[PDB]
This record gives C-alpha cells, structure tokens and sequence, in this order.
C-alpha cells in the first residue's frame, strides 16, 4: 500500500506528459517528456523509485510501459508492474491547475510543475486539514517504524 | 531546518549535474541537465520544490544560481536563497559518496543520467553504518513527518 | 506586495529586475526599477507572482 | 538476479526479459520463452537487481 503507484500519458499543446500518482495519498509527479516512448518511461521510473519507495506500479496496455526498457528498470529497482480510476480523478484536477497557472510560465513543462507544486502542497480546509504531500510522508513515515 | 538545501553543480564525461542535498538528512537528488544554466536550473528548482518543503537553498555565486530565472523560481515558490560569502562544504561531504556510487555502476548503464539515478537510488537507500542502521531517504521521511506534527 | 517583473533595456539580451509592477497593458508594461520609470513592450516583460508561497504557507 | 535483453541478427526489436543459463567469454546462453539462444556480448544488456538488493521491502 506504502508503495502503490498509477502511471499514465497525457497530452497538452502537442506535448507528452507522463503522470505518477501515488494511490494512497493523492501526490503527484508530472513532466513532460520529449517522446511517448519506453526509453523516457524507463528513466522517470528510475528518478521516481530513487525518490520514493515505489513497490508497484499500475498502467495501462500503452507501448512505452510494456517496452523492454520499462520491464527492466523494474527489474533493477524490484518494481512490480500492473496492467490491469485514481490517477483520472487526480489527473483532471492537474489539468485544472495547469490552466490556472498556464498565463505565468511560456513553457507547458514550466506550467505543469508549477501545477504539480500547488497540487501537493494544497492542503484540505477544514480540522486537521493535510495536503498530499505531507500525506504521503506520514504513510511512509508509519510504515518504517512497522519494521 | 527540515527545509534547508544546498544545490552545486558537478561535472563528469563533459556533461553538468546539478546536486540537491538535504542538509539535515544527507538525502541528495541529482539529475544530467543539457546546461550549466539558470534556465536549467531554476526548471530543477521548481521541480525539487514541488516535491519536497524546500524553503532555503544554500549555494555559491555560480552564475546559474545567481541568474534572474532562480531568484524568479523562489520568489514564485517562496524560497529563501542563501547564496555564500565570495571567497569561501556539507554537500562536497555527500557529493563524494555521490561520484563512488557512478563509478560503482557506471558499467550497468549505457548513459550517464542513468547511471546518476542509478546511484541516487542507491545512496538514497543505502542504510547508514549497517543493515541495523537508517538510510538517508528514511533520514529525510522522519525528519519532515515529526515536523509536520509540530504544527 | 506579490508582483516582480523582469525585464529587457534596449538590445541588451541579459534581463533586469526585479523591478515593480504599475500596469500590465495590452503591448506595453509600465514598471520602475529604482526610482526609474521603464515603459516595456509585453514581450520584453515577464511578470512573476508569488503565487507558489500563497498557496503553501 | 539477473535478466538479459538482446537482439537477435539485423533484428532492430529488443527481446526479453530473457532467462540468463551462462555467461561466457564474450557471449551468454540464455532462455526466452523456452527458447534457448546464444547471443553475443556485444548485443546484450544484462540488468540485474541490484537495487532491489540495497532495497529490502516487499
Ligand atoms: C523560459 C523562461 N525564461 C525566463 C524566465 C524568467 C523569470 C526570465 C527572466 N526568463 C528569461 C531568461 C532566460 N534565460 N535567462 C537567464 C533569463 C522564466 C521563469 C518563469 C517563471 C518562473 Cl517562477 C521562473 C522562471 C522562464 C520559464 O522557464 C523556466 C524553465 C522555468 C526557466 C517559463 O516557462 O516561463
Ligand atoms: C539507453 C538504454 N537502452 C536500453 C536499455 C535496455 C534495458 C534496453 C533493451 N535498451 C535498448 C532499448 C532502447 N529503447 N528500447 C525500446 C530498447 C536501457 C536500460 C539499462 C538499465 C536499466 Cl535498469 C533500464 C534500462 C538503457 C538505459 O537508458 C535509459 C534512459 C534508462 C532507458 C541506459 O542508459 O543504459
Ligand atoms: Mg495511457
Ligand atoms: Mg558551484
């Protein structure tokens, strides 16, 4: 559960952006990437397993996440893969964002990570109000004192 | 504290890497960027920023961390920039074990930005003094959880 | 305050600022920078919030 | 612990995850799909787990 991700593709103004959703908490990682490919997939999936604990990963039947370069890296990290509505749910309010903020950055790449920083940090309303990024800290912040 | 980074630019095989350490964990994110640039830099910044609290960076007067386009980035992201007295080392500490770790893997990948995250990956995850001990990625984790509680 | 604008003089390619925000109009962008009145064309003018600190703390 | 992907002679698609048999000199045996196949070391990327090793959660 700690370790649980959902992978996609989007597109904006002709570009590729590749979206990781941490499933329990709702944080994000976005970016975009110059080719929808598996060499590209591969090596976010490097950075973002050297940055969190990424155990499994779920994504669709999409060429780059079959390729033999994503299945390795997968297996160098010990990542699991899945191919079989999170990241939709979290992903439309990236769009959301990334209209927001569209005006103050001439990149779409500049846009999406301001995105991204509004989306993790954003924390809910009411009582005891956390953002996502501070939710996924205290699940994996749990789940090493349960050695 | 569990804010404060320092970002330094290191080069190896002709190409720039641009190191962000987290001084009160030792937990170090790098990546190959195509330039030794602000522009460069400032894109690494928001995205560090985005993923952790980043709310100081410590770094020299290198022309890239000097630039319009950082002092932008953290005015946008709200971030303290700490630039250093000219004429003068925590993240050199973590940097060497950094450049041990790419040799040590240098062989197991075609590129080098490969093997850099190779070897963030290991570092990051690499328990300190023993299979008994804490990591600097566990380090990073529990230093930003008890800080969240304070408030 | 939240606004800071960068900016171009002349063909000079290297950019200013921060300088303050006085109107962003449709071709032209009105800033001072140090008791110095600028009157720059919206394409040499980049306008920058603090709109990541608001939304953080 | 390790997984081998190749390509076969003027043959542009990467095949694999193959099973590695072998290791010699500059080529390995190795299985795909209970295929076994002798691929030269110059057309072979050997991956194993070796973060998986510093990396101890499942
Ligand atoms: C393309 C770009 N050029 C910029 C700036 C700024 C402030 C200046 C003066 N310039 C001109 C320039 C180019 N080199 N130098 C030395 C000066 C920014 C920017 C916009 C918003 C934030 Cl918070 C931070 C930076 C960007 C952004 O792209 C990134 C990848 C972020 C750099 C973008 O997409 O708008
Ligand atoms: C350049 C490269 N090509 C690779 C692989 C693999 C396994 C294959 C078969 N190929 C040929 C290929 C290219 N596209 N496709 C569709 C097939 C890897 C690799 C090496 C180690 C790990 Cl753990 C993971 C991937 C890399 C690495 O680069 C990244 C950026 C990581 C992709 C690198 O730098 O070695
Ligand atoms: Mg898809
Ligand atoms: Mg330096």
């Amino acid at each position: 559960s700690p370790g649980i991700w959902q992978l996609d593709c989007t597109h904006l103004e002709g570009k590729v952006i590749l979206v990781a959703v941490h499933v329990a908490s709702g944080y994000i990682e976005a970016e975009v990437i110059p080719a929808e490919t598996g060499q590209e997939t591969a090596y976010f999936l490097l950075k973002l397993a050297g940055r969190w604990p990424v155990k499994t990963v779920h994504t669709d039947n999409g060429s780059n996440f079959t390729s033999t370069t994503v299945k390795a890296a997968c297996w160098w990290a010990g990542i699991k893969q899945e191919f079989g509505g999170v990241i939709e749910s979290m992903n439309k309010e990236l769009k959301k964002i990334i209209g927001q903020v569209r005006d103050q950055a001439e990149h779409l790449k500049t846009a999406v990570q301001m995105a991204v920083f509004i989306h993790n940090k954003k924390r809910k309303g009411g009582i005891g109000g956390y953002s996502a990024g501070e939710r996924i800290v205290d699940i994996i912040a749990t789940d090493i004192q349960t050695k």
